[PDB]
């Protein structure tokens, strides 16, 4: 998985 | 805007 | 809160 | 790997 | 907090 | 932004 | 490996 | 796993 | 704080 | 912003 | 090998 | 595993 914050 | 994925 | 599972 | 985020 | 499973 | 990746 | 962060 | 913090 | 597992 | 890598 | 940072 | 404060 993965994340942006913005 | 943030971003997820998986 | 988030979760990803993979 | 999973992905917790709080 | 976060939390990378891998 | 923050990014996490696992 | 895994990643903890508080 | 791996993190930015910005 | 933070943990690297590996 | 910092760097984390495991 | 793990790193651990207070 | 590595860190880099900034």
């Amino acid at each position: 998985g993965y994340v942006l914050g913005s």
